[PDB]
């Protein structure tokens, strides 16, 4: 069901510099969409990129692979949610060139702490605890940084499930404009 | 860039720059692709820089050591980047980079740990296999002592857990030579 | 389908225990060591001089709780004779050989067999080093022990363990496994 | 839906037999089966070392070292057990019916003997598969020698008619030396 | 399974067997034990067996035939619901003269069923030995019956269902019991 | 189960067929009424019947062993009766076939299946439709419906209330508290 | 499997070596594998006769008589067949790396050789698992008169050698005379 | 991975369209009916191509259906060009049937190959004269095997019964001797 | 594993089908009619003068998929040869029977099935009826061409098609089902 234009249809978006992240975030899709970012600044490295964000979010390292190629590369790459940006969605929408961050009207954007998982001795645990929270701290300190909200005040917000609208994600600091039709 | 996802690929188009992508857990399917691109590289300029991106959780030791063995043999410098996460044998690759030109994103993961294994039948057999994974550890840390200039008991001691640096903190290790600011 | 005698009802077995016969006639785990041990230690308790009779006819099994039965069988008073019946593998015929001397039996057509320890070892390289170690101290152990039982040198049976090896009843006798064969 | 028969002693039916020292083989043989019918086996010597024992087979075989264990009992106690085929003995299920004591080896005239070589497994290493092969060519001949000791028959014809399976009727098995007598109504 | 003895207990204290099920092995191992005890208790009392069966096992039925045979007893057969296939062989075989069923009761009559795999010599041994299986059920049914051997065989075919009357005008039971 | 529950009603003359009709549930039930007769030949019997249906020969077993038997078998619905249940509560002595308020009963054409040649396919097919007629004919007898009405109101899943029913003629009383 | 473009004709980068005469051998070894590299070498000897081919192993081994359709072609054909070991080569993985042409197997330094014994299983009747003995029994008779022809070691050292899973650095597997040179950066 | 090869007009090929090209066909696998039907379309197409040049098939299969190796083998005898038989790696059952099947002459195998001969096998369930039907067919088909195995190695019907009752393996040696191939090429 | 021939590029199936070929070579379902009838339709298309050669191996199938075959076959004006090559059996019988009168073949070693058709039927009494009455109805037409094509009688074909019947090459021209056996030149 991907048709072609005479390219698939992504392929002819990402000709015109636009990226879409339009699904869980793994490992496969961070490479691709790194490679992509990597391919858009060699063609033009002054020209905007568009990273279009429809997900729920994934692996958190996967979702950094994206992010600091994102703010490696010299040109702008603004990001726009389309449906829903959820968990490292949400925070690869937050991390688009500031002024250049959008939502359309009834696009959903959730934040929540990280989740994981830890098996084994009484040690190997407390390692992964720690790791964990190392990287929640990690993502509130640069979501500190994106949205001008303190670092308090983030891991309040995070704790649980927390939906936003457009519009809240914008007061919240997450978007810089709504985009309305 | 005909397609992005399945130079007509993405992957195709960035090795056409000498540019591969280890983006993926390491097995013998992935080695083999990147052993293939390496000696690819080589031939069509035995001079200039080849670029590994490493996005991995680690995998296969003898996998791994294929790419190590053939980025050793091959004549050009071959520039390791860690974006994302390098754990295990990601991290082993991550330090086998050209002296100078081993990097890592700022908020990239470098996690190191001891090898893992299984052995399984008669009281003779668990001890070849034993004997032979410590022998693999021994290897591992050797060539991660010659690399990053610690001491063989200093890595033995910190991969006996998982233990998980910052780019930074890699940097320091001698795992990487710089982490690159924005 | 375990009948029952009445003379007072008894299952078959329990009439066996009765008479001092314990049936050792399946694999070897905890549950069937345990069981096994609270045999024996009830047979010393009603008469700590009278001959207890262990019938084998196992696999073997855990060696651990092998063992649980072999240091009940030396801890107790009475002597406890035992007999192959069908065959006696592995942690199976270690039990067979540590009977009492001289009353350790096999029926003529029954089959002894011995080998290595069996296991396994999943996980980081340091723990397949411990699993080794203790599978490897393991093997020494029961070498040790089955050479005070048969006679034979610790390194004639390193070598004879090595691999299944599969005895008659006869060459368990000649081996010093078993004293002697029953014949009818 | 095993019955009970009440003499006020409470039994099973297999119970109630085994006071009239008859042993119901009436499944696969397997170690659980072996360490039941010998324990029986003993019992029934030290209730009466004399008087006959009848074991009734209706059995597809098992367990070759388990069929053992039934063997060398049977040939062990001072008791002769009779042996009386019902529907099938199979395998070593018809090894059995032969170890009756000589003379009371019996079948109806209805059920079915088959005999055929052992089967079994190996895997592994190649050195491995030699010992299990070895083992179990050596269990052949044991089987076999006792099969021609047991029938009359010679060592070299039981080999050959185990080659394949080979189904008797009662009065082949007869002929065979596998039993005595075919029991008439 | 009430109580009064369980209730197939209390029928077979008057000489009741109930064969109320698939006939396999254990099946088969209980219901000889049963007439081998009731022989034992009376030899000269009549046994009545009881048949509501599929049929099954071949061998475990003829354990259950080869036994009525033996035994000193005559063995009354009645079947009540269904006696198919070894279920109708066995109802065949009850003492002359005292085979019945109940009006309702459905007998169904087939060739036996099996398998074989492996070498082509495999499948010649295994298809030999159910094409005996099958000459030795039909002889024996031709000589409860009355019917020929080629009579047996054609109406074995294939699934034949009688109503307990056919059954009776077949040979396999001597009369249908009216309430 | 808290003598058992079931053994006590037993000893009082009460089978419960409480449960779909298979060969263990007729053998059972079978045997009862036997033990019954043998204790006394003239005093009613009482077959409760809470039950989906099932086994058609079974259920046979079953009605056949209740007309054989001398006393008279009272038959009570209670929940529900259906198929091969609603069968036997219709089997239950003239005059004493009853239901409770409540009670459901629902009759319809028996069902099977059949797989193979098409001779095959044929005899199954034969065979069920011999046995609907069957089923239909002793119906119509214990009902006073005729056969051609019983195949028209069980050619499909037909739900009776108990007044229904004994309008129908499957119950002679309803029996009000 | 990335694709590479010469100015449009098109490879996938594993036909881009075989263009150079480089097969990849880079898996468990059954016969959808051997076929491959069978008729890569067909291809390679018709393209060129003379000029060497490469075989880079990287396998855990496999099937045995798919490891010889390998090891018989490479003989047959007219090319020399430098073999590689990169990563690991085990069982007839191993067999094959020593079975390049003499003088033209390597390893690279890291690279591990293991050689064991043949594997195998064998169910069914006594006879059956007898002739499954023979046949794994005389195909590691064949697989040791090769492997001590390629080596120089005698057949009673490769027999003792192979017992149980033997693991050979590169230095070793050059030194056992598996391979001929280990490539040093 | 199965590669692709370029010719010099350039053409793109995956390596067994390139030896297809040369008359050579792989039999590589199990044999089934979808095999069955590509060999056949192989060597119905090379024959349309040249009726005169040697076809070659390469033979490394455990065997499989039967009637699926009939089908192979009828269409070798039925056209015209010689079909040389190369055995490498392994033929088992119908396999080396086929192997033998090839032109006399020109069937071989490598040193090290494997074939192994065995009588056919099957199954059957259900009524007694379904499975009488079955054996009596096996057995038929038994009976066509073995006598064209006859007819292709010189070896007696009575020998070929006997030799196949089991599992029997030989070496390409002894493939040879056995009439079941005509030379093993050395190296 | 379907091979590509260069004329544009064709896999071998479309090359053969330019030769006016159709290999029905597996299982016939739906899809597999669909595609036979396409491609009868083509070939119609391009000559409705020149013979179609229709190559049958094939263990049967749907019957309503087979009448798809049947009745393109019968309604387009090219004669169709059929030739069994392997098996046909039941509906691939059917098939091989349905060729142009005098273009009928099997190759001689060729095996020819013929059975009565196989079906299901599951719910309630008047269902199964229905399920009966069609597939005897289905019985009855397949069993009526059958007689017009081999000069059968009805009555005979339904007698020898009540089991399974195993036909050679030579007993299948015998009956009617092909008009030659093509012996090897
Ligand atoms: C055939 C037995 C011969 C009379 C003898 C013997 O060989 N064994 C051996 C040691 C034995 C032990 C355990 C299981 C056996 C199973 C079969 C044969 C001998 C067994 C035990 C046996 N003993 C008993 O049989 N005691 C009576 C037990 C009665 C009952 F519990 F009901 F079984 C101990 C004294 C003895 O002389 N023997
Ligand atoms: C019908 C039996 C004929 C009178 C006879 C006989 O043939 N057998 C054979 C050998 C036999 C043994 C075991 C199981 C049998 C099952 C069915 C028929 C004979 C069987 C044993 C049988 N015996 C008994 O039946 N003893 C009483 C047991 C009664 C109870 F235990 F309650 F079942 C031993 C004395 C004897 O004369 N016979
Ligand atoms: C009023 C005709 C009856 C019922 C008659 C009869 O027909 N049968 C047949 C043969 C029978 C046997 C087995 C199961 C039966 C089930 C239902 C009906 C008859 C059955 C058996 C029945 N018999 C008994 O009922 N004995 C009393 C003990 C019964 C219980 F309490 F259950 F133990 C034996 C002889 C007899 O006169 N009949
Ligand atoms: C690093 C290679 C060194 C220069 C050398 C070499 O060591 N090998 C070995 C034998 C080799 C073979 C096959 C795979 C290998 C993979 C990694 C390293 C060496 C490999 C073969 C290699 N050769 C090539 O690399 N040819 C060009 C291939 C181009 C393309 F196909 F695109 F990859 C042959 C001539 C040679 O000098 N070497
Ligand atoms: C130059 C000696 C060879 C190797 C010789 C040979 O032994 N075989 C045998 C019969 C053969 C057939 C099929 C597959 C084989 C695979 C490996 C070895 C021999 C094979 C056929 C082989 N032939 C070819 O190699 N033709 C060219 C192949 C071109 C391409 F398709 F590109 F692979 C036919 C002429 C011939 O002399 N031989
Ligand atoms: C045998 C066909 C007879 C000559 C005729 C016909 O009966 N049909 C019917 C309606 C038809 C339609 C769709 C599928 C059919 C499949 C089999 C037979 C008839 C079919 C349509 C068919 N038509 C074509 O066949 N056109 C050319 C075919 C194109 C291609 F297949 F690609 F070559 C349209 C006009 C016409 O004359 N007919
Ligand atoms: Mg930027
Ligand atoms: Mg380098
Ligand atoms: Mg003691
Ligand atoms: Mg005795
Ligand atoms: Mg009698
Ligand atoms: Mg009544
Ligand atoms: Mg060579
Ligand atoms: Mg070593
Ligand atoms: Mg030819
Ligand atoms: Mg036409």
């Amino acid at each position: 069901l991907i048709p072609t234009v005479i390219y698939d249809i992504y392929s002819r978006l990402l000709k015109d510099r636009i990226i879409m992240l339009g699904s869980q975030i793994d490992d496969n899709v961070a490479n691709s969409i790194v490679s992509q970012l990597l391919f858009l600044q060699a063609q033009d490295s002054e020209k905007d990129i568009y990273l279009y964000i429809n997900s729920p979010g994934g692996s958190v390292t996967a979702g950094f692979a994206i992010y600091d190629t994102i703010q490696h590369i010299k040109p702008d790459v603004q990001t726009i949610c389309i449906g829903m940006a959820a968990s490292m969605g949400s925070f690869l929408l937050a991390a688009g060139a500031k002024g250049k961050r959008f939502a359309l009207p009834n696009a959903e954007v959730m934040i929540h702490q990280p989740l994981g998982g830890a098996q084994g001795q009484a040690t190997e645990i407390e390692i992964a605890a720690n790791h964990i929270l190392k990287t929640r701290e990690k993502l509130n300190r640069i979501l500190s940084e994106r949205t001008g909200q303190s670092i308090e005040k983030i891991q309040k917000d995070t704790d649980r499930d927390n939906f936003l609208t457009a519009e809240e994600a914008k007061e919240y600091g997450l978007i810089d404009e709504v985009m309305v039709p």
